DNA sequence: TAGCACGCTGTGTATATAATAGCTATGGAACGTTCGCCGATGTGTGTTGTACATACATAAAAATATCATAGCACAA
C-alpha cells in the first residue's frame, strides 16, 4: 500500500535512531509494515499486545514472511513459553503479564530472562491509545531499546495524556488522512446521522426528576425510541443489509434484545453460545439483527452488516465509541462501486445524552466524515408492527420503566 | 369202552446232477431328527489413591466517572 511505503521511507531516510508513532486504520497492514521493519532492522523485536487473537494474527504475519517454529521466534503467554536466540528475535507479550506486582505463576521469571539478557532492539506497541495508564510506564520503565515503533488507529481522549506519547514513545510521524484512503481503498463511505425522536410527557418529567445515570434508563426506554429502532430495523431488513446494535449498557441491550427477539452477546457470557452466534450472524440469512455490546466490539468485528446503530452510551466515553465505530467502518473493505454505510444515533430531544453525542459528531468530524441530521424518515405512520405505539403500552412501559427505577 | 402199549406209516436226514424261476441279505449313499495338609508360587480383581483437563467464582488490574468535604469566595 503506498501510504505504507510513504511511512518506510521516513525509515529509510536516517536508518538509526529514530521513534514515533504511526496512524494506520485497522483494516490497512500496519502488521506488514512491522514485518517490513523487522527485516530491515533484524533483532529481538517484542510485540506489545492485550489480547490472544491479535499475538495469533502477528504470528500469522510472522508466517507470511519466513520462520517461526526454530528456536528464534518465541512466544510470551501465561499457557506456555519459547526459547528465543540473539541477532533474530520476534516474540510477543501481554501488558498485563509483564506489568504485574506480586501475583506470580513461575512466569515472571521468563520475561525477565527477556528483559535480563538483554535480548531487544525493536519495540512495537499495539493500539498506543491505551499508552495512557501507570501499567504502560512501567512497561515502558522496565524497558530500552535502540528503535521504537508505535502502531495505532486512533488517538482521542479527554485524559489530557495522549500528548506525554511525544516524549515517552515519541512523537507521531504520519498521521494517514482516511478521505484519501477511501479514493485509495473503497473502506464503506461514512453517512453519520442522528436520528431526533420525540420525548413523551412522562418521561421528560420523570427524567427531569432523575438524575446521575439512572437517568440514562430514562432516556433509552422511550416509546419513541422502539418505535423508530423498529422502523429502523424493518427499514434495513426490506434493504437486504444486515443490522448491529450497538449499547454501553447491558440492560437496554438485554430490553431491545429480548423485544426484537434477536441473539445478544453481552457480559458473563459462555464463549460457545458467542461464537454460535457468530457463526449464525455469518452463515444464516435468517439472522441479519446483532446485538453485541463493547465485549462483542473489542474482541471481533465483523466485515458484514453497512447498517450500525447506536441507542446507549455513556458519558465522556464518546471517543471510544467513535474508535469503536471506526473500527467497524475500517473493517468493511472489498471495493464497492456503491458501499453505503449507514451509522444511527437514536437521541431524543430535551435529553443530557444527546449533547454528548454531539461531541462525538464533532470527533467524526476531525476524521473528514460527513454527518448530517435526520429527524425523522417518513415511513414509520405506515408500519403497524410498532410496539409501544399505544397510550396503554405507554402507560405499561411507564409503570416498567417506574418499577426499574424502584429496583435501581 | 378209552388210556396205555404195540405195530404201522409217513417224514426228515445225508448225498451228486442238472435244469432255471423268483427272493433276499449286503454295502454304499443320501435326506430327515433331537441336540448342541502346609508350604510355595502365581494370578485377579474393585473401590479408590493418584492424577489430568475444563469451569467458575476470585484476585487483580486498569480504566473511568461522579458526589462530598475543606478551603476560599460570595450573599441574606
Amino acid at each position: 500500500r503506498p501510504y505504507q511505503e510513504k511511512s518506510l521511507s521516513k525509515m529509510f531516510g536516517n536508518g538509526r535512531a529514530r521513534s514515533g508513532i504511526i496512524v494506520l486504520p485497522c483494516g490497512a497492514g500496519k502488521t506488514l509494515v512491522g514485518i517490513t521493519a523487522a527485516c530491515t532492522i533484524k533483532k529481538s523485536v517484542i510485540v506489545l499486545c492485550t489480547s490472544s487473537v491479535s499475538v495469533m494474527q502477528w504470528r500469522q504475519q510472522f508466517l507470511x514472511x519466513x520462520x517461526x517454529x526454530x528456536x528464534x521466534x518465541x512466544x510470551x503467554x501465561x499457557x506456555x513459553x519459547x526459547x528465543x536466540x540473539x541477532x533474530x528475535x520476534l516474540v510477543v507479550s501481554t501488558y498485563s503479564m509483564v506489568a504485574n506486582x506480586x501475583x506470580x505463576x513461575x512466569x515472571x521469571x521468563x520475561x525477565x530472562x527477556x528483559x535480563x539478557x538483554x535480548x531487544w532492539g525493536f519495540i512495537i506497541l499495539d493500539e498506543v491509545h491505551v499508552v495512557p495508564a501507570a501499567m504502560f510506564r512501567r512497561v515502558v520503565s522496565t524497558i530500552a531499546a535502540h528503535a521504537k515503533l508505535g502502531l495505532t488507529a486512533t488517538l482521542v481522549r479527554e485524559d489530557d495524556k495522549i500528548g506525554d506519547l511525544n516524549f515517552l514513545i515519541g512523537p507521531k510521524l504520519y498521521e494517514a488522512n482516511w478521505m484519501e484512503l477511501s479514493q485509495k481503498g473503497h473502506i464503506a463511505n461514512v453517512q453519520c446521522a442522528e436520528v431526533w425522536c420525540p420525548m413523551t410527557a412522562e418521561f421528560y418529567q420523570e427524567y427531569l426528576r432523575e438524575t446521575a445515570r439512572k437517568r440514562m434508563l430514562l432516556y433509552i426506554m422511550n416509546p419513541t425510541k422502539f418505535q423508530a429502532c423498529q422502523f429502523l430495523i424493518q427499514y434495513h431488513e426490506r434493504r437486504g443489509d444486515k443490522i448491529i446494535v450497538f449499547s454501553d449498557n447491558v440492560y437496554a441491550l438485554q430490553e431491545y434484545a429480548l423485544k426484537m427477539g434477536k441473539p445478544f452477546i453481552y457480559g458473563s457470557t459462555p464463549q460457545q453460545e458467542r461464537m454460535n452466534i457468530l457463526q449464525n450472524f455469518q452463515y444464516n440469512d435468517q439472522i441479519n439483527t446483532i446485538f453485541l455490546s463493547k465485549v462483542g466490539d473489542t474482541s471481533i468485528d465483523l466485515p458484514e452488516a453497512t447498517c450500525l446503530i447506536q441507542i446507549s452510551s455513556h458519558y465522556g466515553s464518546r471517543r471510544q465509541e467513535a474508535q469503536r465505530l471506526g473500527r467497524i467502518l475500517r473493517a468493511k473493505r472489498r471495493n464497492d462501486e456503491g458501499f453505503n454505510a449507514f451509522f444511527y444515533s437514536l437521541v431524543s430531544k430535551d435529553t443530557q445524552e444527546m449533547y454528548y453525542s454531539t461531541k462525538r459528531q464533532a470527533f467524526l468530524v476531525d476524521q473528514g466524515y460527513a454527518f448530517k441530521v435526520i429527524t425523522h424518515l417518513h415511513g414509520m405512520e405506515n408500519i403497524p408492527n410498532l410496539a409501544y405505539a399505544s397510550p396503554r403500552e405507554r402507560r405499561e412501559l411507564l409503570q416498567e420503566v417506574l418499577l426499574k427505577n424502584e429496583e435501581a
